[PDB]
């Protein structure tokens, strides 16, 4: 006999690790809410999130799609809208990719910009305690940063037709440089763009800065880039003829996971080219 109750339990059940029953409680919750209820968006996004951790991508994509359909603008309060995240996940889950993917990315990103601006205005009113708001903004900026860099990768891969693809990236890395200068991935995204522009030496400067933001950090410490990022880092370092750096990176990856295949072939191809440079020293 309470709408918000089932949702708050579903989220708790999702953090409990129990995804099966969480999917059940959430799916039942949306029934009482209705197709055009007041919480429809916030519920459907949760249904989508759960079916991602499960494995059903087809159902999760439709849930997120249905979550958009009620509120396409994405203006509505997260508590009832479900936030901008669904747009972002409709961009990731999209099997089509390309302009279809970039479309959803941009919608999500614009909302994030709005929520950040609205929260920066909340700091001015200063509601007793600043600090929670400062952290909540840091999360939104990082998410926005994650999204920006993700769009670049699409323009660095799938979409490479119009000249539009170049200027779009140059602006994306500009904004990404502003909102998350502490994030290693951004400078990897910067470096990657510079490589497409053949500005080789500029790619070096970014990769060096990206490295210097975590290379000293403890493996345990949170800050270090995820495994598939550091693998992409290696692939860059070799491209800009920075093999010596790549050796130290791979070497760390092997210890963290002695099962990865591409990492070994990378670390090998690294020392190979590095060796070819040594054979050039004498003759």
């Amino acid at each position: 006999i309470n709408p918000k109750e089932l949702l708050d339990r579903a989220t708790t059940l999702l953090e409990e690790g129990d995804i099966e029953t969480a999917a059940k409680v959430a799916r039942t919750a949306y029934e009482h809410i209705g197709e055009n209820g007041r919480h429809a968006g916030a519920a459907l996004t949760l249904l989508g999130q759960i079916h991602v951790e499960l494995g059903d991508i087809d159902a999760a994509r439709n849930y997120y799609a249905a979550a958009v359909k009620v509120d396409e603008d994405g203006s509505l309060p997260e508590e009832l809208g479900g936030g901008p995240e669904k747009f972002l996940w409709l961009a990731q889950l999209s099997e089509e990719g390309g302009h279809d993917s970039v479309a959803w990315f941009e919608r999500g990103a614009t909302v994030l910009r709005a929520q950040i601006q609205s929260l920066m205005d909340s700091l001015e009113q200063r509601p007793l305690s600043r600090g929670q708001v400062e952290a909540a903004i840091a999360d939104k900026r990082r998410r926005l940063a994650e999204t920006l860099c993700a769009v670049v990768e699409v323009y660095m891969t799938d979409l490479s037709w119009e000249d539009d693809a170049e200027q779009r990236c140059e602006a994306l890395i500009t904004e990404a440089t502003m909102i998350a200068p502490e994030w290693p991935e951004t400078w990897q995204t910067v470096a990657n763009v510079r490589i497409s522009q053949e500005r080789t030496e500029e790619a070096r400067e970014a990769l060096r800065r990206s490295l210097g933001l975590w290379t000293h950090l403890p493996p345990e410490d949170p800050g270090v880039p995820p495994f598939p990022s550091r693998v992409s880092l290696v692939r860059l370092l070799i491209e800009v003829d920075m093999e010596e750096e790549a050796l130290e990176v791979t070497e760390r990856l092997i210890a963290e996971d002695d099962l990865s295949v591409e990492v070994w072939y990378l670390g090998g191809y690294a020392r190979y080219r590095l060796g070819e440079k040594e054979r050039e020293a004498s003759g």
